């Protein structure tokens, strides 16, 4: 029932797959102009939840629809377990003659813990048989074609390691577990009676953190099944159906958050509903800033750059490590960004400090262009110890001059206060120091468009009210402003069940001139 | 696992480049008995049985093994083949790791000949869970009849980690170090992997594709000449994803794309320090890096290939930022191949191996002594001389007196404050007068060429082609006093207005922009 039509995200892997396992298979001869040699024994690996045998399907599918070119037989190796002595055996050799006589093909081996497990001491002498003889089936009936094996597991280590030699099962495919969940809601609520706004179900998969793949049509399934218990609480307890109208049970905008909230679910994260009007234009204005000293986000026409640095400094709380930076790093997606903070340094024992420091830099050198994170540089300066600062010197310096890794630091206090060895290591004659700014007038403005009041009336003088709220607000820093908004809504709550108007009004006319901040 | 492994016909010696003194070694230990059983009772010889491999993994160290069981399965049919992996499921784990060896061995005398090869036997017997199995192995190797016909074979990649009562001659006698190929192998490896190959690469092509080749091992030369060939298909052919196999020929294109796609293996593991000097900046720093090596015959006469040298040291001394040991060390440890490396810096004494770092140094200092001649490096001497305590820098200074006098090992340093600077246990060391010292520098002509094929030719791919030349003496008159860094920044900040100005196809709204941005820059 699939065709690569209810695949998403994927798409790098398929062009892998493809190429080098069923063209191969699609195309032998080809392969016989240059000699690749590919290799006899394939793997789907990864973490659970990634949907490893619904590829193997699909290439099925693929495969058997037209001149029947390529084949495909669908086995898993835990229901081909036989208690007996050797009566499993030969549905290997069967199996890669049954696609051999009917070659191409493709055989999956769907958990071959059980059918090949590690042959021991403790084993029995029909699965150590059954190893030993089923190795034997495999890397005896292979090397030239056309039956490539395929197989899935959960963990790496669950097979018979004589399984894995030169000459015999191979290759590894990693399947990992947010790009995709676009297609993913898209193609999952394909036939969908009360179809959701394609911002509804954006906002769907961005409040889905963590899930992958089979939980995210379990909270549609669920959705609908407290859909029909809510539009419907009179399921419970009552006769048998008389009269019901099962349309009614149409989702809108509170029916999936009321579904969202009945279960449990990097130094990335946007700006919640609330802070967006509030620091994009910031965040923009660095992202722009960033763009002009950082190109990446002989010959010419290729981008190219030397030494990509750049520091936040701006006075405390101004909000340039809690809120900015995250919402930068989350910005510029797509490249690899690597931390390097108190807690993952000294966070984990059995290993040295120094012994961390240097992988982080290895491995971001190994996959450039990346990023590198040192939140509160101020700071992280005056804790670690003598042969640290020295280490983390040299390792930065070793880098070459044209490799376009960036180093992203935020700091508190003012440039000019930081330690000497910090100070040359930024090139502020250059574009490398960004400053914060208080947010403007007219955000200030919108920050307060929803309570005052979009929701207050929901079952004059408060404008005034509203600008000396602004006319107060002109010097107060973004945790002073965010305190403000959640002490002013909690009186909105406070009286929820009072119609009587004019008096909650003044309470909240009578906190504001109260709240002293000086 | 104790059935041999089907190898293919197709390795018989004729895959195997550049060991040559191995194998001529290796026939006269195994084969010679076996094809002339009258020569070795012509009196008494009973040769050995068991030779240990050790050296960087990928270096062909499997391989020769395949191709020994091959070669020797021909006329003394069925010559058998066993091959076990240490640490495998079968250590930390007692009493039945030597019920498995002892069947391994019993079955072996019954095959009678066979090759036993033990790989990785770091994880085997370290240097009662572990003591009851290599007494046991070693019980069993010693209870081997001479003539044997078992022949055993030990392989590794470091050989600090084996039992010292193993290499005795009777278990492990004699010992071959697979070192990194140089560049006649290479040649050898790339003309023996294109053998079937009908578009037959010109002989000069090899030598400059050996030249570009550095710091590879046996898998980086098969994976880039397997992936070359999946390039020329992937851009001959872009409908098809019938066929026609008339023109998917490879070109050159194809070879350089195929090395920008991956890193080679020095730069996974290896961590070669070592880098070859960038085309960029070649034409700044080529005669400098010339210069440095003429003034190194005069110390270290080995690097000109009864050569007598005594004591070879050097240091080369400049000002902070003539990148000394930012681009000049590198590249002149590049240009002495054949020798082999050996890095004293901070991220090896502490960050890799975490014991104290008292034992890495010795460790380093004999394996040089071991197999000189060598180089042993330790850049930024005035930081590295105040990190260390007390007791490693006599540990240091007393291993550098128990080295022969006229063996050939070079110590290689890079310092940033002038000599009289450094504290006067390392001046105790350096001895001008006899000619270690150096000295570094930043001329006209020098620059001048680094800068007109950016100047001139870049920026003409209407164009004035007047003002061009005096834009050109005004910035270099400007650059008479800036460093290496400051100088390779100009080069980057002006490609980059070219950038901007990548479709602008009047090449005289832009000319002003230089014209205002030289001035504006500052060093
Ligand atoms: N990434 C995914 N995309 C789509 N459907 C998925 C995905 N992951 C899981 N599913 C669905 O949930 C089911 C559970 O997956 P499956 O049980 O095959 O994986 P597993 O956790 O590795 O377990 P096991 O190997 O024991 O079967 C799948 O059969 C499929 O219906
Ligand atoms: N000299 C060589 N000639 C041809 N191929 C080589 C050579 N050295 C290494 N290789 C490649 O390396 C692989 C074997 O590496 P191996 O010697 O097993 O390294 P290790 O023993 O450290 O795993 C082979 O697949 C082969 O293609």
């Amino acid at each position: 029932s699939v065709r690569f039509d209810s695949v998403g995200g994927l798409s790098n892997h398929i062009a892998a797959l493809k190429e080098m396992v069923v063209f191969p298979l699609l195309y032998p001869e080809v392969f016989e102009k240059f000699k690749i040699q590919p290799p006899r024994g394939c793997l789907f690996y990864g973490p659970p939840g990634t949907g490893k045998t619904l590829v193997a399907r699909a290439l099925a599918n693929e495969c058997s629809q037209g001149d029947k070119r390529v084949a495909f037989f669908m086995r898993k190796g835990a229901d081909c377990l036989s208690k007996w002595v050797g009566e499993s055996e030969r549905q290997l050799r069967l199996l890669f003659d049954q696609a051999y006589q009917m070659r191409p093909s493709i055989i999956f081996f769907d958990q071959i813990d059980g059918l090949a497990p590690v042959r021991s001491s403790r084993q029995d002498q029909i699965h150590s048989s059954i190893v030993s003889t089923l190795l034997a089936l495999m890397d005896g009936l292979d090397s030239r074609g056309e039956i490539v094996v395929i197989g899935a597991t959960n963990r790496l280590d669950s097979i018979d390691p004589a399984l894995r030699r030169p000459g015999r099962f191979d290759r590894e495919f990693l399947f990992s577990l947010k790009e995709a969940r676009k297609e993913i809601l898209k193609i999952h609520t394909r036939d969908w009676n009360p179809k959701p706004l394609d911002t509804f179900l954006e906002e769907l998969a961005e409040n889905c953190v963590g899930y992958c793949g089979a939980d995210i049509k379990s909270i549609c399934a669920e959705a609908a099944l407290c859909a029909l218990r809510r539009r419907y609480p009179q399921i419970y307890t009552t006769s048998e159906k008389l009269q019901l109208d099962l349309s009614s049970i149409n989702i809108s905008a509170k029916d999936f958050e009321v579904a969202m909230q009945k279960m449990i679910p990097s130094p990335g994260q946007a700006l919640s509903t609330v802070v967006k009007p509030l620091l994009q234009n910031t965040v923009d204005k660095i992202l722009e800033a960033l763009q002009r000293v950082f190109p990446h986000a002989n010959a010419c026409y290729q981008p190219m750059s030397f030494r990509p640095r750049i520091l936040i400094v701006g006075e405390p709380g101004f909000g340039q490590g809690s809120h900015l930076a995250p919402a930068v790093i989350h910005a510029l997606e797509k490249f690899t960004v690597y931390t390097l903070d108190i807690p993952v340094l000294f966070g984990v024992s059995t290993t040295s400090p120094e012994e961390t420091c240097a992988q982080v830099i290895r491995e971001a050198k190994r996959t450039a262009p990346s990023i590198v994170y040192v939140p509160h540089i101020h700071v992280w300066w005056e804790i670690v110890g003598p042969t640290l600062k020295a280490t983390f010197t040299t390792l930065l310096q070793n880098i070459p001059s044209f490799a376009p890794v960036l180093l992203l630091a935020t700091s508190d206090k003012p440039h000019s206060a930081l330690p000497e060895e910090v100070q040359e290591l930024f090139i502020r004659d250059y574009g490398e120091i960004f400053n914060v700014q208080l947010p403007d007038k007219e955000e200030r403005t919108k920050f307060f468009e929803d309570l005052i009041l979009k929701q207050a009336a929901k079952p004059e003088r408060l404008k005034n009210l509203l600008k000396t709220v602004v006319k107060k607000s002109q010097n107060y820093n973004i945790f002073q402003l965010e305190n403000l908004y959640a002490v002013i809504s909690q009186c909105i709550y406070r009286h929820r069940k009072d119609h009587d108007k004019t008096s909650l009004i003044q309470k909240m006319e009578q906190e504001v001139e109260n709240f002293s901040c000086s």
